[PDB]
């Protein structure tokens, strides 16, 4: 038997076995029950549509996100993501696959706890781990140092790693983007004339999110730029068939994890805690801070970063210092890429989780 | 073969074998326990670093020097000292070479047993001999006569040595230099805003004691200058993005030496110790005492020394007398020179302690 | 006419005119810009509130404290601390009335003259001193020997005074509390999924500083009856509404005074500064020092202190010493009853600095 790398993405949640590529199995996390009377009666229809389904079904069901604000919303969806994954995605058996789950660096206790106990009393697993996803964005690197920012949709965070410990007092989280980014380009799509109200409808401005969006080299410069004449303008077509033409707003979306206020988030911009963090390092750790600042995660791969990202640090960190950003190829799996490297490898086998101690000590005193 | 020269350093521990040029291996002593959590699991994390990679590692370690006031504070740490130097760094195997440690006149007994006695139980040489620093830089600077200084961080003394035996009433021992000069150092620069808090930093500190300070030749006048919009001011670089402009306190800092009174210690000066242990020696030798004084060790290596100290002792010294204050070229190696010198001549070779004597008489009657 | 006695907080400036029983006026010293658009035009909205009135408009602005890390960050919002306290609060003529301003033992230069002068030049105030706040407390104690442990957030410091001469060579200044404690609360606060990231209710916080926390007498048994099912739990309401169940951390927080591992910080606790301060004092100067260990400030008003903090000393102390802890009630204004005291006195007003000594001899040799 093989281990099972799946990460508990916000998403886009990540599954595949131990190694090598990339995740066999991608899936928007999505339960949505119908919304609209069933009198046709054919009958035949499921009473939860999982995603793919739930994006082949959208207008007739109300989809729910299980994952809010980094917090499993209620472990009810979430276990039957889990079952559906395993039988009619994967197609592995429980008993058969010890598995690696991951988790939020800031988050409430005790979520893990419930999670770690349902899991193993539910679907039997005959091993289980629960790492970081930042940890496992610097396995993923194959850097030995340096201070991770990994952003995905909607939980952010920034861990500093140096050869190889990490320091307590120096994780910041902002729960900035990216879901609440997909709310504000629903708000500033109204700037021009297109009015997206249902969460089936929620889904067309996160296909805007994904393939139109890009990030400014300069904001003054770009809003500037955008009152000329010449054609900023990108024709974006409707699955109905209507089409929708967006300008500014292209660029001012993401351009909101450089300016916090705009989305009325009052906390400083992700350029301001990536320099925070660093000055809340230790004089010599600081040096190698600069020139090992590595992004990951899928809201990392804006068009515009990242040399928005350089120039931004660049400018606001010391004089006369080494400063290069690392952005991976492909981010979006960088976790998953992480998780495969740990568990294939000795020793930390025998930091997994196993049923004799959950049988002793149960959800209790976990480190 | 060879016999082994190892100066036990309070600084500074110096290494290399008998004979001729200068030692081979030279460090800052420093051990260090891991002081951060090991969240990355590679690991290959040794359970204490030791200098060199200690100086190389800082801030993920705890630095705590294992010679405290001029006496060994654990031997725990002492013996794996002697090991990573002998292994690590030399090279050889001590049961092939006979060696020669040294110690303080003025330190604790039977802490020179202890020493002698350990290494001789647990590194198992054929042969050793245990020399006070200060005879054997008399050797180096190859004089007949004289008073001798092994001034380091932290703990100087002051030897009279005559033609051909040593004077046993004369010795001075003050604690003054060069720790407390450090941690004057690390006090007097948060005055400009440059407050060096943590342990790992404090060696940062010293790397300025280093390079940047110098010696007055008057106070009240240098103190006058420092007035002046003249520049005493120069500026350092650190491993973090930080340039430090210090001025009067780098020339303030080394004068404690001739004004105790500046770090609170009621013991007297460099100037009155010279002149107190002379007056404490018979009238016929004061008149070779004085032009037969040697300074030696790290500490006594600053710019403003030694036509400060001169003009001092010649201040306080009886009229028509010639007074030179001679004190060698690359002092740093001086005490390692005058171990090769007296360890590879004849005849007291053969007064040396040897094992059949140590398993007769054990760490009784060392003197 | 009459002496003004007003107080440089760390929080919490404190104002009243010399004598008698409290100061007249404290507050928070916060100033807030509003965070938001101000499209309802009323209009009538001050440019920037200060308090105590910007602490009954949280949230409509952003607070930011003019004193971090024991040093005012910009001194335009300190002017208008300064401006705001004398018109708006009590309402006295700066050209009037004689003053007493304090500052912390360590810190740097030019910060007490830069200050000094700006009150001069911007004020005009007649005549001034600056003490420093732990010799203050030193009249608040009523014995003219002792060590004084004066703790406001955030500025700790450890002083050394016996009849009635000072010494230098032994002052400790620990950055340990207590915004940090503040902070840290706030992020072990989230453990139990009550997070609290923006500038509002991070005021809440510090106020769950005051209501629900305590010092443990015994660390490993109260985190053993924490495991316990026994109501450590107490029950905050929030401002919105919300019930807050908090436990283990409201006695965990304050602990973090003997433990700066927790905060991460690498220096030495309470427990262990207070010995390390009296073992750099002469010998027969510690045996009075033991028993006049006067502690002060407002981060000293947790119960659980002091017999915590005497069963830490009393164990690291040597045996058959006696020893005492001096703990005044109403610690939060030891600083100003001592500077009450200070301005009534004669002679030393005639010490003070006045205007014509100002005039000739301005920002330079005010110390
Ligand atoms: N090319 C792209 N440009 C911008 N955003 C993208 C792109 N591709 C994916 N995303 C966003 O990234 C999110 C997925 O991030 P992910 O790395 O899965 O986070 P997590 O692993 O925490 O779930 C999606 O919600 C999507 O909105
Ligand atoms: N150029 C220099 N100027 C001033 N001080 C120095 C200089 N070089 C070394 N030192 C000091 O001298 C010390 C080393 O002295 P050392 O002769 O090794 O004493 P010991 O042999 O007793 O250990 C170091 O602690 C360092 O602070
Ligand atoms: N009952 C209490 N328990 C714990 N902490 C308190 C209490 N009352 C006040 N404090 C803390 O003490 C601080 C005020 O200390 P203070 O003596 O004003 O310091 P400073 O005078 O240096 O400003 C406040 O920041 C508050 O957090
Ligand atoms: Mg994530
Ligand atoms: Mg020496
Ligand atoms: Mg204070």
């Amino acid at each position: 038997t093989t281990a099972l790398v799946c990460d508990n993405g916000s998403g886009l949640v990540k599954a595949g076995f131990a190694g090598d590529d990339a995740p066999r199995a991608v899936f928007p996390s999505i339960v949505g029950r119908p919304r609209h009377q069933g009198v046709m009666v054919g009958m035949g229809q499921k009473d939860s549509y999982v995603g793919d389904e739930a994006q082949s079904k959208r207008g007739i069901l109300t989809l729910k996100y299980p994952i809010e604000h980094g917090i499993i919303t209620n472990w009810d969806d979430m276990e039957k993501i889990w079952h559906h994954t395993f039988y009619n995605e994967l197609r592995v058996a429980p008993e058969e696959h010890p598995t690696l789950l991951t988790e939020a660096p800031l988050n409430p206790k005790a979520n893990r706890e419930k999670m770690t106990q349902i899991m193993f009393e539910t679907f039997n697993v005959p091993a289980m781990y629960v790492a970081i996803q930042a940890v496992l964005s610097l396995y993923a690197s194959g850097r030995t140092t340096g201070i991770v920012l990994d952003s995905g949709d909607g939980v952010t965070h920034n861990v500093p790693i140096y050869e190889g410990y990490a320091l307590p007092h120096a994780i910041m989280r902002l729960d900035l983007a990216g879901r609440d980014l997909t709310d504000y380009l629903m708000k500033i799509l109204t700037e021009r004339g297109y009015s997206f109200v249902t969460t089936a409808e929620r889904e067309i401005v996160r296909d805007i999110k994904e393939k139109l969006c890009y990030v400014a080299l300069d904001f003054e410069n770009e809003m500037a730029t955008a009152a000329s004449s010449s054609s900023l303008e990108k024709s974006y077509e409707l699955p109905d068939g209507q089409v929708i033409t967006i300008g500014n707003e292209r660029f001012r979306c993401p351009e909101t994890l450089f300016q916090p206020s705009f989305i009325g988030m009052e906390s400083a911009g992700i350029h301001e805690t990536t320099y925070n963090s660093i000055m809340k390092c230790d004089i010599d750790i600081r040096k190698d801070l600069y020139a090992n600042n590595v992004m990951s995660g899928g809201t990392t791969m804006y068009p515009g970063i990242a040399d928005r990202m350089q120039k931004e640090i660049t400018a606001l960190a010391p004089s006369t210092m080494k400063i290069k950003i690392i952005a991976p190829p492909e981010r979006k799996y960088s976790v998953w890429i992480g998780g495969s490297i740990l568990a294939s490898l000795s020793t930390f086998q025998q930091m997994w989780i196993t049923k004799q101690e959950y049988d002793e000590a149960g959800p209790s005193i976990v480190h």
